[PDB]
């Protein structure tokens, strides 16, 4: 196993040279999302090496983790920023990412955020005809001509159905049969539109490289089609959507080398920069989710680890019936019943539980227990929820120092939005 | 059909005789979630007026919905409140709430809020043998007595597997568990949990007429218990089809005689029954899209402010807050928020006139497990909150989260 989060012979759970428990001794007894600095680098790395000899931008998908030390990092190291939102591409613009490195996709681009968009020139796709309409008026607003990218959908349908945005029925990209009436209202609007490129994203957790080489041809397709039109295209956005090995037992999975492999020749063939938009597979295998266990019940012939941590921190999970891996900080004295345990949070419903069916070593009170890979769509979809504040964040450096990157959010945080009412 | 968000003969939407269309041309052009104060009123005094002649507390679930100003007025109006954290319990005794009116739930109740439980005078309901342990050492370190309740677990386990029954083989051990601590516990009454969606009547009977053989027996051992907590709410007509719904004069007209024959006081928990129906989350339609076979009108609001849906699979009625043009096609949607992912859906398969842009749009029954369960994903900051009062006034009840509030996190980082 490749992996920043090792278990030693000893049975002591590190990060990179680090013990967790050192680390759980010196911070606040509540949870805390814990990174390793080191694998944010080595996950960029693969995908810079992977794209040697392409023309390229990798675009860090922000909604994964908005964390502003992680995204000032991602910057230096070359990284660009993808944006769901106008509070994306402000966030993107204090990280010190170059506009010109940036791309601003999504359904519902609001009028406010598409006129941000074009005053500080960053790529922008196009969903739909009303997108269309607004990313005009936001250029005679802006006074700036707006660089688009018609997002299409290819229509490629196997993954979690939340998590879906290439297939046929998606809210996501224009009609495929509708690509000659995009062509013709760009055309119609030469003050405000310069089409530079095509855009899909087929979904998140992809496993199978082949459906990212079906998709690169029929795009090929595509822009070999409005190259013809007479468009000047120099862009093909693949998106991200590359998965990671969430059951931590050897599995080989695809690397970005093989992703990049599948539509090398076909992009180089065309004289096209390719866009990647990796969230998940550059920042989720970085962190672990650091819990203390309050007690273990049992509810007739089930087991229960419960632990301060909840669905509050991290919905994943119960949102998307996801596995996680979890295992202990600690070693555990040997006389204890090694058996099967539902990890459960604080809150008492059904929805709050961390991960089911998980053998482990009987723990005591107040050790430590993780949720593994917990770098992406863990903090950044988090809640107050039964009034559980938001955990602060930590990373583990090269030199082996721990520091702060985020602020634990206190109860005084929710009062703050009643104050003088 | 009956609800405090109705279409009049205008054709326009109204929250206690005010048009929902000019409270969106007061407030910020953003998604806000909109209470009806007056339905928040109506739905505890249903409960009140069922309870009248039987000593009771009406426990409400901080969990659903923690707006200070709905806590304060639910408390001015003599409710309880149902604890499941320390931070609920601190925003209970902000809100001027009565400690001898809030019960503590909860199956991993850490020690640091059972001592702050302990230090208040609060009831504690007990989970396991490591919420006892906690809840003494609770007591030793408070210096206070804590007054605690046993779990009885009734028929309602789908899945099939001394003196109580085969499902209560612990509760004796809990007893004597609790006699061995004198200056720490004293038993106060006994506690179960219903289905999260009562619609049989028959089945809280049931489970009283069990808990009051127990606590008959646990009275007959020695112990001074005088409460009843029977936790479950009523259900709530979600498809506003005017369905049959027992009221909670049905309800509590099942227990009312054997309460009273024993002196217990009776502590429901209608929680969602309470604020479900009073709330509506109001949307700007920003634009109609089709996908091959299904079409979408795209709304500001998301899974970020409400996931419910997303996460339980469960209908809201949705509708227009205005009248539509004449010419707009009625036809099937999805509505969808604007995030990045097939998760971001408020509805589907919805037969709706097609809405322009910037119209009105609401999801009926964002009461209970809405707001509380709001996040900043894709940095949608989390929305402000409006009421309606008795003479039809608008008030804000909560300011709008500005990204100064995520920029704040990092300060000094
Ligand atoms: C347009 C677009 N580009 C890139 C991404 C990043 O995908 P990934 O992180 O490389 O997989 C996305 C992301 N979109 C939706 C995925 C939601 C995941 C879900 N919260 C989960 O399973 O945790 C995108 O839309």
């Amino acid at each position: 196993f490749d992996h920043c989060f090792k278990k030693s012979s000893d049975g002591f759970l590190y990060c990179e040279g680090t013990k967790v428990q050192d680390i759980m001794e010196t911070v606040e007894k509540r949870p805390f999302y814990l990174y390793s600095k080191p694998q944010i680098t080595r996950n960029l790395e693969a995908y810079k090496e992977a794209l040697e000899g392409v023309r390229s931008v990798i675009g860090y998908a922000i909604k994964a983790n908005n964390n502003l030390k992680i995204l000032e990092h991602l910057r230096s190291l070359g990284c660009g920023a993808v944006l769901v939102s106008g509070n994306e591409l402000r966030l993107a613009l204090l990280a010190g990412f170059d506009p010109t490195k940036c791309i601003f996709n999504g359904n519902g681009k609001s009028l406010e955020d598409l006129v941000l968009a074009a005053q500080e020139g960053v790529f922008v796709n196009v969903d739909s005809e009303f997108d269309l309409n607004n990313i005009v008026e936001a250029s005679r607003i802006s006074g700036k001509q707006v660089n688009v990218l018609l997002r299409i959908n290819p229509d490629v349908d196997q993954v979690h159905p939340y998590v879906a945005t290439g297939n046929k029925n998606s809210k996501f990209g224009i009609r495929n049969e509708k690509l000659q009436w995009f062509l013709d209202e760009v055309k119609a609007h030469p003050k405000e539109l310069k089409l530079v490129g095509a855009h899909c994203h087929l979904g998140s957790t992809i496993t199978k490289v082949d459906i990212f080489r079906d998709a690169a041809v029929l795009m090929i397709e595509y822009i070999d089609e409005i190259r013809r039109q007479g468009f000047e295209v120099s862009y093909l956005n693949i998106g991200g959507g590359l998965g990671i090995d969430y059951y931590h037992a050897g599995a080989v999975l695809p690397t970005p080398m093989d992703l990049i492999n599948t539509v090398r020749e076909l992009v180089l063939s065309r004289d096209l920069n390719l866009i990647i938009e990796p969230g998940r597979s550059l920042i989720a295998n970085t962190c672990c989710f650091v819990n203390h266990v309050t007690g273990v019940k049992t509810n007739g012939t089930k087991n229960f680890i419960v632990i301060d941590g909840s669905m509050a921190e991290l919905i994943r999970p119960s949102l998307y019936d996801a596995y996680q891996h979890i295992e202990l900080v600690s070693p555990t004295p040997p006389e204890a019943e090694v058996t099967k345990f539902d990890v459960v949070g604080p809150v008492c419903e059904s929805a709050d539980f961390l991960g089911k069916d998980r053998e482990l070593p009987t723990p005591p009170q107040g050790a430590g227990l993780v949720v593994h890979d917990a770098g992406a769509y863990c903090m950044s979809m988090a809640s107050t929820y039964n009034l559980k504040m938001r955990p602060p964040e930590y990373w583990v450096e090269e030199d082996g120092s721990i520091t702060k990157i985020r602020h634990a959010e206190t109860f005084d945080d929710h009062l703050r939005f009643f104050e003088g009412l």
